[PDB]
């Protein structure tokens, strides 16, 4: 909610308390999942044409006791924007792939999980330099695109090191470039997006599966957003990029998400989503196994734009087996019951 | 301080910097205790009758250096409220027992410590579902009550596990129900409150004292709040619920706190409190020993509703002995010097 | 940006997103250095004369992934202020030495690093009680001064312990007193400042170099601030107070910083700084070596008071040798590219 607007700078301070509770046969995915977010979108007029902006967002768990209380920055970036030319923003942001793949990330809790956080240029991530251009230089009303770069983010110990290095390997990444082209018109929306990132010495030489020189992503996506209806699906194919449990990555992964939502006038918005992450010849005695697969059906009710509540039912179609145990991939169902104030 | 109020949504963003310093013979309870809090109470009108709300509050220590900086969520919950029916809010909140026992938690720093944080349904805690009803459905102007449930909050390792599980044992809890009934009229206030919680496998089978199937609490409380005067005391009896050092819990504990405060017009508010936590036949070669006992006298001065400063003198009546050493219970005095801005 | 001003209390909620990236031959000092700050300055009128205030400031790194996210309180203090008498504020604040030495801390990223954080009374630090007096009781328009005390801040383990104790040794400190006297007139500014702190048992008896009973600081400083020009330099001599790598402290250190900045009307503000930290007979087979030495030249461009961007070039004049390796002192160059929104 915009709490400052004066002399051309304006500041919107925003957040939510999500009273969330998971139900499951799985004890590790069962209990209070209450959390809270807090951020600000900032903005300043420099000229007619040029406008500068900042943006921050933190997440703080509220399911944890007075000792440990895990919490983290989600996005943090600053940048400029010139009329009919483009915009450029450096910091922790969304990777360019998300531009397309996010169109299926519309469920209230689950969904949009064929990618992880800090998973190369696939979703959230540190040190994205991002050019974007809306309406193609003000000529084609609808055609937006982006050209993104991500600096190497290696380890803390000597070999393959950066100042911000992380000792976790899945969070690591190398130098990558990615692109996106989206077009919207009368609700309908085509979307292509291609990334390609270098990999760290640690990533290949921890002895994990699905190793190579480069992690690469291809992404097609279609959506329809009109007349109370949101239909959208997407194809994302990856080489050595999709995470596979703790075992490593998938040499090749064929990922597909599809969602159908209708908004009733009184407040209810039921959904019926479906996900899939088929991992092709992974090697090391597994071969063509499914990394993820579930149907997801529930409904959000909207009291208004400040209060909401929802049920979300993950129907996990994965069978229990060695691949789904060695990797440690939850094969059980989960049901989330959310009740959320925001501002 | 309410920084947003518009079209029925309103947001109050609040906090304080407490410049605090402990003096003591105990080196562990001596030094800078400076800390800071920040939260928001949120609120939105949905209808004439229905109003929805959120609330958050963090605490961040300011006595610590640039490396470690410990800090945590205190309360984080969302919920609805319907006129003359009640209110329901899920998240980290106060346990229902606090409804009564908080009437003695009126001292500036010490006091209100016959309960801990995440100590079952006794004070702060994760995953409270809480029904409340003010003025008994708008019929009896004075009679308020509550019906509270708390989900199991076990460990992180396999046996007795939840998604939010903590490896600390005192912070753990099981499924519990609790109630409260308070009545106020012309200042005077009766208050009863009863909780009863299941216990974790770890809690019984870490070999600590005062173990059982259930932790249970009984609480009576009386207060008088008028004519510059605040008199209030309370009785809280517990089975296997009160913490006793690091040794475990007290099979039975008889807890009593009493406070007397007077507010002078210029700003000074002296107090004279007294606490007691008599632990009855605890077992394991201790028997009837005192878990806590101190007289507490100081005074808060109020410059105004934004600035305040105070002295707080803990006169610890506990003697030094095996029970008060094995358990590791501070037998020494403490004096706090607070100087506090807030907003 | 002041988001609350009402009935004499006013609250300014402020922060920035600094899109920062280090370039260097050093891998440890190379990568995304994106971070964010958030604080509030608070203030309340009590009387004509008396005014009470609070202040907080947190820093949260945005170069790190969803698991670890390091962040800390920078300053947190409350205090009162009476017209023509003085002001007194207890909490994590700046040490009194900074009063003078901060006049060289005017560069956009580097500079002001002959002192560390929690480095006795030299810069940031916990538990400063600070008296200050502006314009010498309203008599001499220009002469400001301060009298500061810092409580012992030892370790967490038994010997030399405080409630806030830190297991790091360089962050530790003992009881210290410090002073400052500054005088400004027509831009020109003389400044003297002297501190003297007790040391912890751990500090001497971890076997590190430059050990003694007391860490002491002497500080002279001169500045000129007018006609788009900022010229300022400073001398800081220390006994057993300046940190020297991981090896310990410098028995004696002769520190000097000098800066020259010009503000062009359109927005550019180039600078040309120079630093030096000559460590005299340190002992343990090193003798007179340089602890730090670099020339620093770049330029900040100011779009306006909300957006800015800059380049900052550390030209490290230190040679690579045993002292600069055993201590582990970066001998390499660094170049910072900042782009910063704030509010």
């Amino acid at each position: 909610a915009e709490i400052y607007n004066k002399d051309g700078n304006k500041l919107d301070l925003y957040g939510k308390v999500e009273g969330l509770h998971y139900f499951s046969d799985n004890d590790s995915k069962d209990g209070d999942k209450t959390y809270m977010r807090l951020g600000f979108k900032g903005e300043t007029q420099v000229t007619d044409q040029l406008t500068g902006y900042g943006q921050w967002e933190y997440q703080i768990q509220g399911n944890e006791p007075e000792s440990d209380n895990s919490s983290w920055t989600r996005v943090a970036f600053a940048g400029l924007k010139f009329q009919d030319v483009g915009s450029f923003d450096y910091g922790r942001n969304y990777g360019v792939v998300y531009d397309v793949t996010s169109w299926t990330d519309v469920l209230p809790e689950f969904g949009g999980d064929t990618y992880d956080s800090d998973n190369f240029m696939q979703q959230h991530g540190n040190g994205f330099a991002t050019y974007r251009n809306t309406d193609f230089f003000g000529l084609v009303d609808g055609l937006d695109f982006a050209v993104q770069y991500q600096g190497k983010n290696g380890s803390a110990h000597g070999e393959g090191m950066t100042t911000n290095g992380r000792d976790d390997v899945f969070e690591q990444n190398g130098d990558g470039v990615g692109g996106s082209i989206t077009y919207n018109y009368e609700g309908f929306g085509i979307g292509a997006a291609v990334s390609s990132s270098k990999r760290t010495w640690d990533q290949n030489n921890t002895g994990l599966i699905g190793t190579g020189d480069r992690a690469e992503t291809y992404t097609g996506g279609l959506k329809y957003d009109a007349n109370n209806i949101y239909l959208a699906a997407q194809y994302t194919q990856t080489y050595n990029a999709t995470r596979v449990g703790s075992l490593g990555w998938a040499n090749k992964a064929q990922n597909f998400e599809a969602v159908a939502q209708y908004q009733f006038d009184f407040g209810l918005r039921p959904f019926l989503a479906y996900l899939q992450s088929k991992g092709k010849n992974l090697g090391r005695g597994y071969d063509d196994e499914d990394i993820l697969k579930y149907v997801d059906v529930g409904a959000t009710y909207y009291f208004n734009k400040n209060m909401s509540t929802y049920v979300d039912y993950k129907i996990n179609l994965l069978d229990d087996n060695r691949f789904t145990r060695d990797a440690g991939i939850n094969t059980d169902d989960i049901v989330a019951l959310g009740l959320v104030y925001q501002f």
